[PDB]
């Protein structure tokens, strides 16, 4: 299917373990859409003072359009040092790997895969 939909936990930040997915835009964006497919992602809501308690390079989930059963249709942007690889909507949160970390909330995407 090109589209998947899921149910992704909200993380404090402060309470993620491993802050990001790799080193380069093109490892985290693999590495973020496997978690995501091994139901192994985290969200975190972007607000100030987030993005600095993470590692680069990010992956962000955007809005890819204006939501099918509940779910934002939703496709992945990486940035680093200030530059983006992909275009897309309103920004719902930064993605990080998910080890067991309790939630405050699921965020329902429909994710472009």
């Amino acid at each position: 299917k090109t589209h998947v939909q899921l149910s992704l936990p909200v993380l404090q930040v402060r309470d993620v373990l491993v802050r990001g997915f790799g080193d380069s835009v093109e490892e985290v964006l693999s590495e973020a859409r496997q978690h995501l497919k091994d139901g192994t992602c985290g969200l975190v809501e972007v607000e100030k003072g987030v993005l600095p308690q993470l590692e680069q390079p990010y992956v962000f989930i955007k809005r890819s359009d204006a939501a099918p059963h509940g779910h934002v249709m939703v496709e992945l942007v990486a940035e680093l040092e200030g530059i983006q690889y992909g275009r897309s909507g309103e920004t719902l949160g930064v993605l990080v790997p998910h080890v067991g970390e309790i939630p405050v909330a699921y965020r329902k995407v429909l994710l472009r895969k």
